[PDB]
């Protein structure tokens, strides 16, 4: 996390301060540019970090894309089952009638 | 974007020059606290978007969680439906046989 804006701004006054130590001034040069330098290293960590959120939601959402579609299959399939019942049920329909006729 | 730390240096020196003109010296202070102030605000943009990617990305796969528990309820739907089918095919069966045996 970089300074805040109030903080960087008390370093420039020191190390911009002819009045204050050059060993001070030093220091503030110092925590000046490592300050500037994390905050960079902290650009370039989000910016991946971004990106690779990204990438992982888009994966994770793809594989249950796949398994809702390993459930419609198990559904068009229950229906190949429910089918191959029903047009034997029917059948029977039909035969325990006609054997209801014949035999009264 | 901010400044590569290279760049950043670079207007440091010219900032820390007593050489160069003080017109150009107060250029670079400001150039330096824009470009800091810049990094700053990436830095709250990215973890605002960081943030907002993560509870978007969990959003979207709870809203597939329960397309997909809608899907499972559809699937037990089918099983009452194939029972109920199958109770009555079997006895079907039952009765073709007693009228076979009956009539034959
Ligand atoms: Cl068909
Ligand atoms: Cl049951
Ligand atoms: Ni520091
Ligand atoms: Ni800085
Ligand atoms: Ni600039
Ligand atoms: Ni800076």
């Amino acid at each position: 996390m970089p300074l805040k804006p109030e903080e960087h701004e008390d370093i420039l006054n020191k190390l911009l301060d002819p009045e204050l130590a050059q060993s001070e001034r030093t220091e503030a040069l110092q925590q000046l540019r490592v300050n500037y330098g994390s905050c960079v290293s902290e650009y370039n960590d989000l910016t991946k970090s971004l990106a690779r959120e990204r990438d992982t939601s888009r994966r994770l959402l793809a594989e249950k894309e796949r398994e809702m579609a390993e459930m419609r299959a198990r559904m068009q399939q229950q229906l190949d089952e429910y089918q191959e019942l029903l047009d034997i049920k029917l059948a029977l329909d039909m035969e325990i009638h006609a054997y209801r006729k014949l035999l009264e």
